[PDB]
């Protein structure tokens, strides 16, 4: 179930970055049991540098469910969410945070040095009340692999 | 310089209360003392809580510039922007960030505690690099002044 919805994320990951739309992330808001928005980044294609797919998610979400508020919802991150996508995740007032890799894994292929300190409670004046579960096992192993397949798919 | 942006930005925060756009909360980027963006919190207006004032002015602003960074403009907030808005204006890639009014002045009239680390320089992952100023004096005063102002006339979000 966990397993589903982050990897229907880890397959919205694949298609945004093979289209063009953005980077390899994508995120899939589900209520209970019922997906309610399946994005990814959406920065290229947007020219919205806030068009990450957790934010495009929430967008998506809300005006499908006519509401600012999430918290009947879960959301299922392909990666460790940046700090700007957790507290928006916060505002969004979503009950439950699934993500499958971690922010090392995007780093390593080039991204920004850029980890929420709400996300790993590292914070000072931030912190968090939201249900956080970094995947293990397949699921884990097959979210880790997309930073690395991806910078093999355009390294020629 | 500062001051004209930071009342305009404060000027935004109380024309988004009043037409129910959203709350108090005004954000203005500039480019060389060149409004590039005017915008106030549309979470009301668009049903998206996302869509707080700063990264509202950062969507318009790079629109406008055609580019999704924003290197050589700075950003000025009528209230201390929010992890998720600071998040963005990282991303953004503003050179500046000019703020109003401290985050309690909004906690103090029914807003989360909700403070960004890294802006108050209390971060140990996020780490910022831009150049950050709060408002002192007449400007701090106004922004201040916003949450009196505006007390319960907005619907709290
Ligand atoms: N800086 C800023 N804070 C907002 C805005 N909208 C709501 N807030 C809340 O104001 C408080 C202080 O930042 C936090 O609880 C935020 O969630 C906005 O548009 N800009
Ligand atoms: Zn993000
Ligand atoms: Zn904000």
């Amino acid at each position: 179930s966990d397993h589903k919805f982050l990897t229907q994320a880890v397959e919205e990951a694949y298609k945004g970055v093979d289209c063009g739309d953005g980077g390899p992330f994508g995120a899939v808001i589900v209520h209970n049991n019922e997906v309610v928005a399946s994005c990814h980044n959406m920065v290229l294609k947007y020219t919205d540098p806030t068009a990450h797919a957790e934010v495009t998610a929430i967008r998506e979400a809300c005006k499908k469910l006519n509401k600012i508020e999430l918290s009947e919802c879960e959301i299922y991150a392909s990666c460790e969410p940046c700090p700007m996508c957790f507290g928006a995740i916060h505002l969004s007032r979503l009950k439950r945070l699934v993500y499958g890799a971690k922010a090392e894994a995007a780093i390593a292929i080039g991204f920004d040095d850029f980890i929420a300190d709400a996300l790993r409670g590292t914070g000072v004046y931030q912190k968090s009340s939201l249900e956080i579960k970094k995947a293990d096992g397949n699921g884990a192993a097959i979210a880790e692999q997309v930073f690395q397949n991806t910078k093999e798919k355009f390294r020629l």
